[PDB]
């Protein structure tokens, strides 16, 4: 079976450079929208991320095509997924809107060109200063998370004499087959209890500068099944319908959140999405079909807002990291007898550069971009440069082991695929390694830097100290 | 439960009545005489406050531990915290510095550590990194691979500057810390022990590489003395043997770091070998084991140690403002009520205090604004991030913490023992800024030593029109 695993992985390798809309090969190198990534990793210092604006556009089209059966849909990119300004601008250019989770996320969306009526503000903590900024900028929605926050919205909206447009976020009591930390609709810190929606909405109606637009929920992240979306949307729809009758109102909209999964493992025939959510399980079309069906049982004219994040960018980046050292190690037992030997390959990216590979057991395809057409036929362990004993990549092809060509040598470029969601803002300067540069491939296939690597002077500029040596 | 609550409040009283770091005044938690509620009104929360006096106390513990061995050299592992004012306090306390990257070496030099006070560790030292170290006359480069040693030979020859090295070896010694924190067993780091002899033979023959000794590091937060005793004995036996074989006298032996810090103080209720939030040993037990083994061989040789966590761990407190609150209902998959949860939201989440989420790390949590009030209410403590999992799971009982029932939005919550591995691991996830850092100096005065990331700082890395 360990040869079949190896055989299967190289079947996947050949699929990347043969039937993948993102990738080709040239001179034995992995290519991304026609850009030789080996050559690219010689022009910029590794490790760095390369994003594909073509692939962002493709993903966005998939999301929008998915909702064709409901004309009045509004799509808000969850900027928490990636808020590099060049990536935000590409998403604005593609024609959808923006969702933000903090005052500075709202500000950067405004700065990059999203209008206030293109921005939704989510979050379990919106301090008075955050609310005042949001209300002064005529945000499309502030998705109210608590009665405490609502009291501030009432007072600040009156103070500003500006209408605050709100959804009431409710927990629909719907679990999902994703990471425990990634469920947000079941025993959650976020949202009001469903039971509190009625009186909350009633009070918003009486508030002169707070305009109730609808109800909000968000199921979770990387949800690999359509049923949670159907169940949760039904809860929201049923309460929306009931409140319309009870309160004598007509809701502008309903906001069903995000959570469309992205494939991080592609050989679906070998995977069970309900046991391993690296298998996506559903497409954007399944998500749309589930949401739209439930909403249409209530109104076909109401506006549906969605908040996809991961799906917009997840598949649209690659992490490029150079093999920087190598060693063979012996593993002994407690009495000093050999157990095995381990071929360690060290790349210049650790978990401070790719957080979820460590902290959320996230799988990304790993290939030798310099030897993309070579058989990946050696079992190796892939370590980062950090001090932590545990800074190596545990989510291997088999156990903690990866497959690379037996010819791999120091200086080869290793590529992590599907590296575009939740990979940039989560970086650290642990061990004072810099956070990575970020390169963008535009619609013409041309590359440019859209974020610099942190410089040394960046490592210290935040500190206040007396310099001792120049 | 009632017992857990009484025990937690006995611990609370001990914080303000029998802890060298803390007092109470006006009902508020004080740190070295500084009112932390008052301090949190002067700076935007969340932020960290470090105590230079406690850093000094910790270094004194470490150096008093080694009183039986005159020639001991102590290198603060700067990966623990390299805020420049923290490095300055450590430098001013009189010990040395260890670095894990070219930029760590540079900031150590810039803040005033001399080259001869700096050890460079790392499994990846690229030629540019090695050249920078060699050019700066570092006391040690702890060689981690033969591949790296070949670059050291060539660069040292090219610069005509002597490179001072240890050979790091894996001692084959497991330890009862986190799997991710073991570094002396099945590790990515070090050479196999059998490779030491030939590697040392070849270094001797290199004209611009000087062999100082052997190096190992057992792990981080090691709750037991036996692994250090056993790993040191391995290094000492092989140091003795190579001295005989090669006819040399080693400069030193470097036994690394790993002195644990108490994150739970009620040791009478603790199993350190299952829950290493209990420290299990002290610096003195660490020194006793190391010195006991080295002294079977040489009493004159220099012992190098690389403590990180022990220097700063106990010397900081994360201050975070209660910023929202709500009560929720947890239902089962049949609409039946399971329980009722009181959520308190602070303005710090795991992007500020990484290890509370990513390594299941426990820190004492108290209401600094109501530190003299009974912590008599069961709450769940959430951060502000989008993630549903951004709440503090390492509670007083399960995922539940105790705070005064009087707790209000605007109160200041303190996380204790927040001084190790808490700053450089922060992120700007959700575009919340990495925190400011305040230092209480030796005279009890406060000053900002790191600014909170501003909006501008965070967009400044991007290249856009
Ligand atoms: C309220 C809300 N909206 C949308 C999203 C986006 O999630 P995803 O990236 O999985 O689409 C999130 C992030 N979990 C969220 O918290
Ligand atoms: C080589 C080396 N020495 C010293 C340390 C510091 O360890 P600690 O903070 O547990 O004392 C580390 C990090 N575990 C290390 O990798
Ligand atoms: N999360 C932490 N503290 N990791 C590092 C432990 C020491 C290793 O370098
Ligand atoms: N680090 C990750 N991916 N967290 C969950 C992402 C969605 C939550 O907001
Ligand atoms: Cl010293
Ligand atoms: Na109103
Ligand atoms: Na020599």
């Amino acid at each position: 079976m360990t040869d079949s695993i190896m055989q299967n992985y190289n079947q996947l390798r050949e699929q990347v450079i043969n039937g993948d809309r993102r990738f080709q090969h040239k001179d034995g190198h992995l290519c991304f929208e026609g850009v030789d990534l080996d050559a690219l990793a010689r022009q910029y210092p590794t490790p760095f991320y390369v994003f594909s604006e073509p692939e962002i556009i493709r993903n966005i089209h998939e999301i929008q095509q998915a909702f064709a059966a409901h004309k009045n849909t509004k799509t808000f990119f969850a900027s928490k997924t990636c808020s590099v300004m060049g990536v935000l601008k590409a998403i604005r250019d593609a024609g959808i809107c923006a969702e933000a989770n903090s005052q500075y996320e709202v500000r950067k969306c405004l700065e990059i060109g999203f209008r206030g009526d293109q921005i939704v503000f989510n979050g379990v903590v919106k301090k008075p200063a955050d609310l005042e900024y949001a209300i002064a900028n005529d945000l499309y929605l502030i998705n109210v998370d608590s009665l405490y926050e609502l009291e501030h919205i009432d007072a600040i909206s009156r103070k500003l004499k500006k209408v605050a447009n709100v959804c009431v976020r409710v927990e629909p009591n719907v679990p999902s087959a994703t990471h425990a930390e990634l469920v947000t609709a079941f025993h959650a810190k976020s949202g009001l209890d469903l039971e509190q929606a009625e009186e909350t909405c009633r009070r918003i109606l009486a508030m002169p500068y707070v305009h109730l637009r609808g109800l909000h929920m968000h199921v979770g992240d990387q949800v690999p099944e359509s049923e949670p979306f159907a169940k949760a949307t039904k809860v929201l729809v049923d309460e929306s319908r009931r409140l319309e009758e009870v309160l004598g109102i007509k809701f502008d909209l309903i906001n069903v959140g995000g959570g469309i999964p992205v494939p991080y493992k592609y050989d679906d025939e070998n995977g069970d999405p309900l046991k391993d959510n690296m298998y996506a399980g559903i497409t954007a079309q399944d998500f749309a079909d589930a949401v739209i069906r439930e909403v249409h049982k209530w109104r076909t004219d109401v506006e549906i807002c969605i908040e996809p994040g991961r799906k917009v960018t997840g598949s649209a980046a690659v992490l490029l990291t150079e093999v920087s050292c190598e060693k063979r190690k012996t593993n002994y037992d407690l009495n000093g007898n050999v157990e095995c030997h381990v071929e360690w390959k060290f790349v210049d990216a650790g978990y401070s550069v790719l957080s979820d590979s460590q902290h959320f057991d996230w799988f990304f395809y790993v290939y030798n971009a310099s030897r993309m057409t070579a058989a990946h036929d050696a079992w190796i362990k892939l370590a980062g440069p950090l001090s932590d004993g545990g800074d190596y990549f545990h989510m291997g092809v088999k156990g903690e082991e990866f497959l690379l060509p037996k010819e791999t040598h120091v200086g080869d470029i290793v590529a992590f695929l599907d590296a575009g969601a939740y990979t940039i803002e989560s970086q650290t300067v642990y061990n004072n390694r810099p956070r990575t540069g970020v390169v963008m491939i535009d619609k013409n296939g041309d590359t440019r830097l859209i974020r610099r690597e942190d410089s040394y002077e960046d490592m210290v500029k935040y500190d206040i100290y007396l310099l001792a040596a120049a």
